[PDB]
């Protein structure tokens, strides 16, 4: 029930970041973790995850999908930053660029449907 950001402080945040970019600069920190309202999907063992710069968004969802082991009907989205709607042929290096946080990751809520309300 405790966030990424909840369970690991800013410094320790900074830090993961400043050393796996080091060691894998053509690799994107992510940080995937289940919307706090979702009710259809299963929970993912791991949340930070290394995903080569050159995937596509359509690519990451492609892979989320298979770790989640999903029926083809069944819905799927990635919010970045919780709410933002990225165009899946975006690689996710731009995605990166422009949509970072200011630790060094990249935050995305994973969710059954696309708007609320």
């Amino acid at each position: 029930e405790k966030t990424f950001k909840q369970r690991r402080s800013f410094e320790q945040r900074v830090e993961d970041v400043r050393l796996i970019r080091e060691q894998h600069p053509t690799k994107i920190p992510v940080i995937i973790e289940r919307y706090k309202g979702e009710k259809q999907l299963p929970v993912l063992d791991k949340t930070k995850f290394l995903v080569p710069d050159h995937v596509n968004m359509s690519e990451l969802i492609k892979i989320i999908r298979r770790r989640l082991q999903l029926n083809a009907n069944q819905a799927f989205f990635l919010l970045v930053n919780g709410h933002s709607m990225v165009s899946v042929s975006t690689p996710i290096s731009e995605v990166y660029e422009s949509e970072r946080d200011e630790d060094g990751f990249l935050y995305m809520v994973y969710a059954s449907q696309e708007t609320f309300g």
